[PDB]
């Protein structure tokens, strides 16, 4: 605390203190005095700097906690820092100046601004895969520096000798290598061994060590992932189970493909003979690739299946399973191991669609159900219950650390000075003159004028910048031309026409002055090179305008905040995320550099497309990875760097990153966050029409009421109800059939259209009875009705024009297409779908508040993209070749290769997505930011060359950094601020009805919490003993958990059992393992026999008992089979279907694992909220099938079509809808029906229907996938919300909590005390001594008998006191009206009242 110390002072506490052992004791649980925890400043009681009192060792005024032999110090900012003066033997003590030459090198600043100095350095020269050897020397230097830095320390701290040393803290040693490597090298002799010194980068994790906030940040990612517990033991046991099940369905089943025929041996020795040629064994002729046959249109074996639902290749070749398998052979489902990687691969989801039509092609259309269920149950569930944990952890640190801050806040700038000098002369700007146009001018700045009209000049221009297609042929050159210097003089009229009116002091006062300050001097600057007119890309930076739009707006401002939070008050971790990123950049180069040296070998050396022998492909690869692409790019090891790596780097990669990025995503979440019927109408212009309020005591008034009154009865019976269901539901499926059926059968044709017609005449009947029944109250006090009349309208229209043969023209045939909406009238029938539709329409201003800034936003990109990436992507190719491009000697530009066209076999070609136009920006950037389909459109982007010219391989490279802008601004904090407004707004709407009941019926929701309990009374024990002899010891073998190690050993021996399993295998082992099969449900059997009587037959019951005779039949039934049809076994389907009962007997340990429940449990209270999404959902698909139908049906078959996936037919289009719905891979269904050109459409074509032509209309599917997968994202957001928030219902934890079984107790023993008088009346007047013995007093005690009558003490007959008005009365006084145990004391006691 002072200056210097005596040395006897310290030997006077230092001796003291050691005393404890013998005399200083013959509870205190260490706790900073103020929250002292080294490396923070916490003024605590002085809270000013000293004179030159700082820097020294202290006595540390505190408790005698950390003084012992230590001591404190303090730098120039008050940082707290511990050392110890300890020796280290020999001649050393810590009175040498020595020691306190060390603590002031540490503790001071300075130290740490030459260290980063250092590591950044280091940081660039590891960058390179080839660097010239003087490098050595800098390498030397670098050692140095660190060899310093750790000295100082090892002779500050103490090696490991006494307390506080330098290896005492866990981060010290963690570059201790870093000092060994260096000299390793230096004296020992190196071997010829490479694969080493990758250890390097662990050096550039020294860089937490230095900024502590992210050493914090690390902290809380350790916390929250040691907090994440109870979900992957579910994840890898359902993975598990579902590996199993489709180990038994797909075996060996993706080597099936149809070979050229085979012939036969020609009765010899042998001879295989083909066309003359001939091969001399079997194998020779199954295993020969040249025999194999190429699915055309890609590069790949077709797939094939004897299956009736399989599909056939063209005649001339045998289906067959030979060969190897597809795709490297690294997909399979021949073992265990390949089925798990094949499932970990569709959790993530990433590359089904071909895994998808692979399966579909070879087992056929009936499993499609199996992928339905895998999709549900995998990605949506898991994800959830991961999400809802890491929220809730995080959650609870936020929490803390606001009670902790709570809790302990209730226990000049002016370096120069010479600025004043300017104060004293500028504010007086008016001087003299002025004096009138001054003032003049702050009257003309008229907020409700000019502001708005500045405002529309920000608008109009920024449309006007919208109209810069390709080959304007001028006029819009020139007109833009003189726009864009009319809107920039406008615009900077006022920038110093403004001070005038405002005086310079306050020139500046909100920053916005600055931002219109900082454009100005852009606009300006850019036009200052008027020479040439190249470099157009400088005049991109005027797009900065359109945030001037910030200030009028309500959620711009919103976003410009969540933008700032992330960049500074979210730095400390968006920083460890970008060295996270780099590490794994650079080891991943280390770890696979010299392995694609032999991928080349083709086309004059070209090498393919993301590698890893530079830095820049590394980042970029990295960035797909975290993007959630990683089998196509994992692929591509296994062939050069092998199994046993790269699998581990991804996998890792997978974690951390997807963890980092989720936490960071939440946080920045969380930071933005914080009798008679009415006639016509109401009483209002009838006066003027007395049109049914006419005389009615006689005839002519009794028509309208007896009729109303019919009609009333007419529509309230339920028949009615059901007489229209039956007849809605007929209407919808009657529309399945118009497929190409139309003109191959006859009968249904005549029955369709007779069907038709009755349809329209009943609902035009519906019609004229509801305009009576309700009288006119409709269509104004339910709106429902007006969807009824828009639908009958158009069946009117169309029956009025078919009639007398007038729908002959197009706009009335092409209204046919209009019937699709049929099954709509079937929505307001049901009450889910009610439900779920009033819950949906109560957040479109969410969705507009969004859409809008949206917009903006992706236009401000759009204009970027056309303006940079216009007329590039043109090509000429031949046609013979296909469509690959051409070489660069050949052609050169467009001109040329149309000079060049003598042969005929040179066209041109356009790429479908382009940035020609801002709606065709608008498509490629929703295809860029959804991730299917960009691949194409960043290979033409990268190749792009000058105007109108022939591409070259990646002559830009530097162009990805745009795309990789526009994916991280466009779609995390799109969906940030997505998900935050309709957070927000669902609560709301909740909040406003006053309950959690949203997305029930009525019934669903009293079931709801009817069904739901959490409570126990007394359950109990039986075991009958008439038999002293078996059954009592019978008892003793049950009831201990040795039953529960019994279980568990043979199901997880069974478990083992059936985790050998392979392809056609040896006959030994076929029959030995199925003598484990007998010996297991042998011994299952007897376990469940052996169960007898221990509860005679009471064992019925809802306890987990019964499942034992359940899992005897299905598995005897199913195992006894092979005995029962052993004659024949031609069924290799049904067989094995039976086979999978082997699944069940593994769900029999979820009854123990107590934490593997509640999480199941929730998902059982949620279905019901699921059930009428998916309903909507279906509903949804229906009509889009049925549309979709109608206009596709001849198209193409290119791309994404086949012939099991077209919509040719109500399944194909079902497919292909339910591959879409997830948005998995639409750019191939999209791509064949934007094709209008004669190459590539031909527009006479004999067909045999009313229609010409194979390609389709454009303008027409577009609109079509657009509306569908944002329909769809919308519904997969609400079933997400539903699911995470059921999650979070189910966490009542102690919301009883009684513990009041145990004191029931003492009242007994009281009343044992009480009971022989049997009066069950008592007096204070001796309670008050008797109350004095209660054990650990919950109630009055001696003192305290007078107040015992006015609690609940009441007096009758005569001044009597009853008993049972007291037990009660004393239990609330720990607990009551809250647990189950009161209640059922209390409800006893009030029994013990009626006896
Ligand atoms: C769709 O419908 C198709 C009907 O046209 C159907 O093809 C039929 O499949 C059956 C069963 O899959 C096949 O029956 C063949 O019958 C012959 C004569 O009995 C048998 O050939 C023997 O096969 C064994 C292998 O199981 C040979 O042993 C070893 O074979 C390997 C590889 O072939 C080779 O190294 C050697 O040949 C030998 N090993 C050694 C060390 O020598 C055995 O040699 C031959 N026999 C002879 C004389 O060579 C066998 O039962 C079977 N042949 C097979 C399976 O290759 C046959 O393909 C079709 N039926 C007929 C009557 O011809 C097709 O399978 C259906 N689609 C699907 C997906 O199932
Ligand atoms: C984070 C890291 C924090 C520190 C952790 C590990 C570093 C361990 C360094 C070595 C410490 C060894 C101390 C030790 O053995 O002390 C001995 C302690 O003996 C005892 O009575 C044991 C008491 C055990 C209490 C808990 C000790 C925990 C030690 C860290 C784990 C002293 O005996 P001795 O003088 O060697 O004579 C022995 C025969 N009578
Ligand atoms: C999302 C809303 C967009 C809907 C489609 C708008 C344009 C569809 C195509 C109409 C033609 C078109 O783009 O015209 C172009 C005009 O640009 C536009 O798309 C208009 C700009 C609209 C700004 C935002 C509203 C120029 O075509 P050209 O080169 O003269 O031939
Ligand atoms: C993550 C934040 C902290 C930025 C860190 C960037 C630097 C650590 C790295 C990243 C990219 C590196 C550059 C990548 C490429 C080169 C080219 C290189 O010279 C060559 O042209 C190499 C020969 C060849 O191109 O084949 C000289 C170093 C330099 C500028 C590198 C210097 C170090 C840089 C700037
Ligand atoms: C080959 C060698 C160099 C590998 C070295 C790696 C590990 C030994 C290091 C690297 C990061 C370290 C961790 C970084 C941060 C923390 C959080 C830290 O949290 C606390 O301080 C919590 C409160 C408490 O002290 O109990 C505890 C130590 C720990 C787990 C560290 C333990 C040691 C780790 C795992
Ligand atoms: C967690 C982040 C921050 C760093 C991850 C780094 C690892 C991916 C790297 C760094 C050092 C590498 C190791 C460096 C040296 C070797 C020795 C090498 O030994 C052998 O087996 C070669 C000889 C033989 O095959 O017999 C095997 C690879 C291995 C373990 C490497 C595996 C990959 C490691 C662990
Ligand atoms: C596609 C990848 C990048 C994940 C994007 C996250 C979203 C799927 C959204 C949908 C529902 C959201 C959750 C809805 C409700 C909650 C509870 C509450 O805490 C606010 C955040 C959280 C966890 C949300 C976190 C982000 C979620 C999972
Ligand atoms: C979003 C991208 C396109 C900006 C491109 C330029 C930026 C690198 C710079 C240029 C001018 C800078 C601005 C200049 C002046 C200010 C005022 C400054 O105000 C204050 O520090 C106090 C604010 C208050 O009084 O509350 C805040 C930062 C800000 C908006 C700066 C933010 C960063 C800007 C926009
Ligand atoms: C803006 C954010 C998203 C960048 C994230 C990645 C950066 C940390 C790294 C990755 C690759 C690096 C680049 C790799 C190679 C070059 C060499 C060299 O390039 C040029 O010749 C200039 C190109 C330019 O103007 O960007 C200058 C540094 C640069 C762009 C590097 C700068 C730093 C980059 C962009
Ligand atoms: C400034 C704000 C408003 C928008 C930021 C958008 C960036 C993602 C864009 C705008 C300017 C672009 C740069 C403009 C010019 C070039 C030079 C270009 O280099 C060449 O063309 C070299 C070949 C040759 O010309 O000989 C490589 C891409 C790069 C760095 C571009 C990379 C992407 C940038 C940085
Ligand atoms: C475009 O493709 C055709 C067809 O492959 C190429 O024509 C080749 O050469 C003559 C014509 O000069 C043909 O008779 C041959 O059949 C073709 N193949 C071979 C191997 O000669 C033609 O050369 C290609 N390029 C151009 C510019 O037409
Ligand atoms: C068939 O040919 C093989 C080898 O060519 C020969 O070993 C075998 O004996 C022949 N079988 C006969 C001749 O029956
Ligand atoms: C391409 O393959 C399909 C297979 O369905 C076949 O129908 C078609 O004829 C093939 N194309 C040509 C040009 O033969
Ligand atoms: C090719 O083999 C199949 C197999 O059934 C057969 O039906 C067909 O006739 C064979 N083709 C010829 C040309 O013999």
């Amino acid at each position: 605390s002072f200056r210097r110390f005596t040395r006897e002072s310290l030997a006077a506490i230092e001796k003291r203190m050691a005393e404890k052992q013998a005399r200083g004791s013959t509870e205190e649980a260490p706790r900073p005095q103020l929250d002292l925890q080294a490396s923070k400043k916490l003024p605590d009681l002085y809270g000013n700097p000293p004179q030159e009192l700082i820097g020294e060792p202290l006595e540390d005024l505190d408790p005698f906690y950390s003084t012992q032999k230590t001591f404190i110090v303090l730098n120039k900012g008050k940082t707290i820092f511990r050392f110890s003066a300890t020796n280290a033997l020999y001649v050393l003590s810590p009175f040498h100046p020595i020691r306190r030459a060390a603590v002031k090198i540490l503790v001071h600043s300075l130290f740490n601004m030459l260290i980063m100095c250092t590591i950044l350095t280091n940081c660039v020269f590891m960058a390179q895969h080839d660097p010239p050897p003087w490098t050595k020397y800098v390498e030397y230097t670098f050692t140095a520096i660190y060899t310093f830095e750790s000295l100082v320390k090892i002779l500050a701290r103490g090696f490991c000798l006494h307390a506080f040393t330098f290896l005492r803290d866990p981060w010290n040693w963690l570059d201790f290598s870093v000092i060994i490597m260096a000299y390793t090298t230096e004296f020992v002799d190196l071997g010829n061994v490479s694969a080493l010194r990758t250890f390097r980068v662990l050096r550039a994790l020294k860089t937490i060590s230095v900024i502590s906030g992210l050493k914090t940040i690390v902290g809380a990612l350790i916390q929250s992932v040691k907090k994440l517990a109870d979900v992957m033991v579910l994840t890898v046991f359902c993975l598990s189970v579902f590996a199993l099940i489709g180990l038994q369905l797909f075996m060996g089943n993706l080597r099936h493909k149809c070979v050229r025929n085979f012939t036969a041996l020609n009765g010899t020795n042998g001879s295989v003979e083909a066309d003359g040629l001939v091969w001399e064994s079997l194998d020779l002729y199954l295993s020969d690739p040249e025999n194999y046959l190429l699915k055309n249109g890609t590069s790949d074996v077709l797939l094939c299946g004897n299956s009736s639902d399989a599909g056939t290749c063209p005649e001339g070749y045998r289906c067959l399973k030979a060969g190897e398998n597809p795709d490297h052979g690294y997909t399979s489902f021949d073992s265990f191991a390949w089925a798990f990687l094949a499932l970990f691969r569709l959790m993530t989801q990433d590359c089904w669609e071909r895994l998808y039509q692979q399966t579909l092609r070879s087992a056929g259309k009936i499993y499609m159900i199996f992928f339905m269920l895998v999709i549900f149950l995998g990605s949506f569930y898991l994800v959830n219950l991961i999400l809802a944990v890491v929220a809730m952890a995080y959650e609870e640190q936020n929490q803390a650390t606001i009670a902790e801050t709570e809790e302990k806040e209730k226990r000049h700038k002016c370096p120069p000075c010479w600025n004043r000098l300017a104060q004293r002369y500028l504010i007086w700007e008016c001087c003299p003159l002025w004096m009138s146009i001054k003032q003049g001018v702050k009257l003309v700045v008229m907020d409700p004028f000019t502001d708005l009209t500045i405002t529309m000049c920000i608008v109009l221009n920024t449309l006007f910048m919208a109209l810069e297609h390709y080959n304007m042929t001028s006029e819009f050159e020139e007109m833009l031309q003189v726009g864009n210097l009319v809107f920039t003089g406008i615009f900077t009229a006022e920038m110093t026409f403004k001070i005038i009116a405002l005086d310079p002091y306050y020139y500046f006062q909100q920053g916005w002055n600055i931002f219109d300050s900082i454009i100005v001097i852009l606009s300006l600057m850019e036009l200052g090179l008027s020479r040439m007119s190249n470099l157009s890309v400088l005049r991109s930076f005027r797009l900065l305008r359109v945030f001037k739009l910030a200030k009028s707006w309500p959620t711009l401002n919103t976003l410009i905040k969540i933008i700032g939070n992330s960049v500074g008050a979210l730095g400390n971790l968006t920083l460890v995320l970008a060295i996270i990123v780099f590490i794994f950049a650079v080891v991943g180069m280390q770890l696979f550099g010299k392995n694609y040296s032999e991928l080349r070998d083709s086309d004059s050396g070209l090498l393919p497309r993301w590698h890893m022998m530079d830095f820049f492909h590394a980042f970029l690869i990295i960035f797909r990875i975290l993007c959630g692409e990683w089998i196509e790019t994992m692929w591509d090891c296994m062939e050069v760097s092998g199994q046993s790596l790269c699998l581990l780097v991804f996998l890792l990669v997978m974690v951390i990153g997807n963890l980092v990025v989720l936490n960071l995503f939440l946080a920045l979440l969380l930071s933005s966050f914080s009798k008679d019927p009415e006639d016509c109408f109401t009483e209002g212009c009838v006066r003027r029409c007395p049109c049914c309020a006419v005389d009615t005591t006689q005839a002519p008034g009794k028509v309208w009421w007896r009729l109303r009154k019919t009609c009333y009865h007419i529509v309230e019976h339920s028949w009615f109800e059901t007489f229209i269901i039956f007849m809605i539901l007929l209407s919808s499926g009657a529309l399945a059939f118009e497929d190409i059926y139309l003109e191959e059968r006859k009968t249904i044709k005549v029955l369709l259209e007779y069907a038709d017609k009755m349809f329209t005449y009943v609902f035009v009947l519906e019609m004229l009875l509801k305009w009576v029944a309700y009288g006119f109250k409709k269509y104004f006090t339910n709106a429902w009705c007006w969807l009824d009349f828009l639908i009958v309208d158009v069946s009117l229209v169309s029956l009025v024009a078919n009639t007398l043969g007038f729908a002959e023209m197009g706009p009335i045939k092409s209204l046919r297409t209009l019937r699709a909406l049929r099954p709509l009238r079937a929505l307001s029938r049901f009450e889910g779908m009610r439900v779920v539709v009033n819950a949906l329409v109560g957040a479109i201003p969410s969705i507009m508040n969004v859409l809008l800034v949206c917009l903006i936003f992706w236009l401000i990109f759009s204009i970027m993209g056309v303006n940079l990436f216009a007329g590039k992507f043109g090509r000429c190719i031949n046609q013979t070749e296909g469509d690959l491009p051409l070489n660069y000697t050949i052609v050169n530009n467009k001109s040329q290769c149309e000079s060049l066209n003598l042969t005929g076999e040179l066209y041109w070609t356009k790429v479908k997505v382009n940035f020609d136009n801002v709606g065709a920006g608008y498509l490629a950037l929703l295809q860029v930011a959804t991730f299917k389909g960009w691949m194409d459109i960043m290979y033409a982007a990268v190749d792009s060359r000058g105007y109108e010219e022939q591409p070259q391989w990646e002559y830009n490279l530097y162009m990805y950094i745009y795309f990789v802008i526009f994916i991280i601004f466009g779609s995390f904090f799109t969906l940030n601020l997505f998900i935050g407004v309709i957070i927000d707004n669902f609560n709301q709407q909740k909040k406003k009805l006053g309950g959690q009941d949203i997305f029930m019926t009525e019934e669903q929701k009293k079931y709801y919490n009817a069904m739901k309990k959490l409570g126990s009374k007394k359950p109990q024990k039986p075991i009958p003993r008439p038999l002293n002899k078996y059954q009592g010891f019978i008892f003793d073998i049950v009831t201990k958990q040795a039953f529960d190690v019994t279980i568990m050993f043979l199901i997880c021996l069974n478990m083992v059992t059936m985790m050998v399993e392979t392809d056609d295998q040896s006959p030994e082992k076929i029959n030995i393992l199925a003598k484990i099969n007998l010996l297991f449900v042998a011994i299952f059997t007897g376990e469940c026999i052996v169960k007898l009587a221990a509860l005679r037959h009471y064992y019925f019951t809802n306890s987990w008992n019964i499942f034992d005779f359940v899992v005897v039949i299905l598995s005897i039934v199913g195992t006894v089979l092979s005995d029962i049809i052993q004659k024949y076994f031609f069924s290799p389907t049904l067989f094995r279907v039976i086979r999978l009962a082997r699944i069940g007997r593994i769900l029999r340990l979820i009854r123990g694992a107590k934490g593997i429940r509640t999480l199941l449990f929730a998902l059982m209270m949620s279905l019901p909220a699921l059930f009428n999404i998916g309903l909507l959902l279906f509903l949804v698909m229906f009509i889009y099938s049925i549309f979709g139908m109608a206009n596709f049906a001849y198209v193409k078959w290119e791309a994404g079509i086949d012939d099991m996936f077209n919509f040719q037919t109500f399944a194909n289009s079902m497919l292909c809808l339910f591959q879409i719905t997830t948005s998995a891979g639409w750019d191939g269904l999209l791509s064949p029906i934007l094709n209008t050109g004669p190459p590539y459409c031909d527009p006479t074509l004999p067909n045999s229907n009313g229609s010409r032509g194979d390609c389709g209309s454009p303008a027409v599917g577009i609109l079509f996938f657009t509306t569908y997968i944002i329909i769809s994202f919308l519904i997969v957001v609400n079933m997400y919300i539903a699911i995470i928030l059921e999650n979070f219902s189910v966490a009542t934890e102690e919301s009883t909590e009684p513990l009041s079984e145990d004191d029931f107790d003492m009242f007994y023993e009281i009343w044992e005390k009480f009971d022989p008088e049997a009066t069950q009346f008592i007096e204070y007047s001796v309670l008050s001594d008797f109350a004095d013995a209660l054990s650990e007093p919950l109630r009055i005690a001696k003192p305290n008998q007078i107040s015992l009558i006015n609690m609940d003490l009441p007096m009758v007959s005569g001044d009597r006191i009853h008993c049972m008005d007291i037990l009660f009365a004393f239990t609330k006084r720990v607990l009551g009206e809250s647990g189950e145990m009161d209640a059922l004391k209390i409800q006893m006691e009030e029994k013990f009242m009626a006896a």
